[PDB]
């Protein structure tokens, strides 16, 4: 269920793109293995994982969690990541190519803002010339990673079209990407786009599932779990989770989507649900489109699931029955944000909580080892979470 | 250079308290050690570190720093741990040792947010009440650990004596302990009060020191840098940074107190330079005083520096000369912030950047090794930091 020699998980993927990005799409197929393999690369990747990043991330039995779903359940804590998420093993790795590929210029889209501040972060330490291209709707929902993208010296360009959301942003990037592809390179920050960026952003969450292997060998005797959870904007965490576990048919894999208010509310990012066979930004999968078959404005109160497509990866999983995938409305999320918060003192990212909302609907036995990824911190939602308090 | 047994350092130090405590601070002194060493708590504390918070912390070799600078500089990174700053390492460890009396409601004094989120956190995870005490100036100025503190459950109480500020939090809470003796449990968040409160702090804080001398070994052939940089409000992430080092004579000490406007200046928090011998929350310490003798409003841009008072420890320390005790100015910790954030990609908490500055005002060799504790992100400082 990983990806095959040509870009495609089952019959989704590849790379559908005009001849003006053939040429360095073609480079970064055919050199992206290559450099992610080399000693260079793999050493100063680790180093700064280990140094800058603070991996491995650790792996935390959540008690009172546990009490409750009468199960054993642990957090894949990327919340403590450096720069709050998931996204900065990303960054870090699409960094260290982007140099190797003798690129001057970074860009990047960003809808939670986690993506944007992981990729100033990286842009600053390597003073690069950094451009995060971000929906309206999200500089307004998650300012605070506005501030902090800023601070790093990026310029922050805020998206106009469609409903101003992380489809949007792509889109702008990649329109950025096509009249520069000489000096620029583009840090994707999801599963998702032309191969090899979906390969690509798998291969470098894949130490989430490296480190599990190792965690679960101290604290259970065995490398596997029953459950892997994971919340799916675009695949990114989920993937990170599941790729050194993607075809061991002894791990169950529970993925949550963003259901907005509804699958049938006509307000969703629910692709599993509700998503048809499309091409969307580059890639061949699964997504939400609208009556005139147009690429559909989706809804989410989480900005970070909030986008119509899918990671072909996931589209596969899905359609192969080897993941089964769960959409989990804003209300849903919210309480089990303050769920996490009362009963492990942790605050998570809106996005995360999606994946622990999904904690509800899944019938768990008392020996059951669940491994949830927490996949940020919830410091960018506390205007909204407090406002649901209220 | 560590507490002796009647907890002083040197002459300052004790506990200086009223009749109504002499019995709970009993209790505290000579618990407080035995449940520290105790199995069944290092195992339970071990466990909470390591999974809860994320320790080892990274010691992370800054390169254009250090490049800037001309030696290599180490930064040890607590900014990554569990709630953003050091102060969990406290918050962990006391509310155990609060579990273990048989304590039930928990009390806390912040100024900069970081140690009443890290309260509220232990608080919540371990399913207890939780009040802090919170000055109205500091609940303005790092708001968002405010909010951060109310979503977990905690009683935020906002305190308008004093000018508004940790003192004043802290003198709220010690009279909230003073009317509650039984049930409360006292987590001061910085190595400050009554003996054993600045003891057991740089205890549970001692963890940072333990990490970087293993963390040197592996990087560096030897365990133990030429310079350890830390800021100090009233001294815990300091401590820990130095407790395993503080009678190692190779290692030179440089601690980074508030400037605020300048030393000479009306409005500083420089308690090494400018203070006098006198007691504060229950500690002979140094610390600021008007032409009375009455405890001097202290005044600096970052709330958890923003203390009149410093730890008894960092006291013995300057005045024996130990330590190298600077004062940084506003500007000057504003400015080194916006330079790691430049050079690194990291955001410090305006605390910390006081210690950053210190890089500055030290004529390092090229052969040094610096290690500055970076004690806190800087997410609550965004609105201050882009002001200026
Ligand atoms: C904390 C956190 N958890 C989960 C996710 C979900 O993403 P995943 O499915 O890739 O694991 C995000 C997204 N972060 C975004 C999302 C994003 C960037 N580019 C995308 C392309 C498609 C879909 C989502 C995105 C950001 O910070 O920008 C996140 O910040
Ligand atoms: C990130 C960060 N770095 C440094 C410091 C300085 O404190 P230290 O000298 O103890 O290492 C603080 C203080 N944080 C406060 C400070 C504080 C609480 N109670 C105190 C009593 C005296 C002096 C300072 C304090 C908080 O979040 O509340 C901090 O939050």
């Amino acid at each position: 269920y990983n990806v095959d020699e040509n870009g495609y998980y089952g019959e989704f993927g590849g790379a559908y793109i005009p001849e003006i990005l053939h040429k360095c799409v073609e480079d970064l197929q055919n050199n992206y293995l290559k450099i992610l393999e080399s000693p260079d690369f793999q050493k100063e990747y680790d180093q700064l994982l280990r140094d800058y990043v603070g991996r491995p991330s650790p792996l935390y039995l959540a008690k009172r969690l546990s009490e409750k779903y009468g199960c054993k359940i642990y957090l894949k804590r990327e919340d403590l990541n450096h720069t709050g998420a998931h996204a900065i093993n990303n960054t870090i790795g699409q960094i260290l190519l982007a140099r190797r590929m003798g690129k001057t210029r970074i860009i990047a889209e960003t809808g939670a803002g986690q993506h944007g501040v992981a990729t100033a972060t990286v842009c600053a330490l390597m003073n690069m010339e950094c451009i995060v291209y971000m929906g309206k709707t999200d500089v307004e929902r998650q300012h605070v990673n506005v501030q902090k993208m800023e601070m790093l010296g990026a310029t922050v360009v805020p998206v106009t079209s469609g409903n101003m959301t992380l489809k949007d942003a792509t889109n702008e990037a990649i329109r950025d990407w096509c009249c520069h592809p000489s000096d620029t390179y583009y840090i994707i920050g999801s599963t998702v786009g032309p191969h090899p960026y979906p390969d690509m952003v798998a291969r470098l969450q894949s130490v989430i599932s490296k480190e599990i292997k190792k965690q679960l060998q101290e604290k259970e005797g065995r490398d596997y779990p029953d459950y892997l959870i994971a919340c799916v904007g675009g695949g990114s965490n989920a993937a990170g989770t599941i790729y050194h576990y993607i075809d061991d048919e002894r791990v169950k894999i529970v993925l949550a989507e963003a259901g907005g208010k509804g699958i049938d509310s006509g307000m969703t990012a629910a692709t599993i649900h509700l998503g048809k066979m499309g091409i969307i930004h580059g890639s061949k999968t699964l997504v939400m489109q609208n009556e005139d078959g147009q690429i559909e404005e989706p809804y989410s109160i989480s900005a970070g699931l909030d986008y119509p497509g899918i990671g072909p990866m996931h589209a596969n999983l899905a359609k192969q029955k080897r993941a089964q995938v769960l959409a989990i409305n804003d209300d849903e999320a919210l309480n089990a944000a303050f769920e996490l918060t009362r009963l492990e003192g942790i605050i998570p990212a809106l996005e995360s909580a999606h994946a622990l909302a999904a904690l509800e609907k899944v019938k768990f036995k008392p020996e059951d080892v669940v491994v949830l990824t927490l996949s940020g911190r919830g410091d960018k939602d506390m205007e909204t979470y407090l406002k649901y308090k209220k």
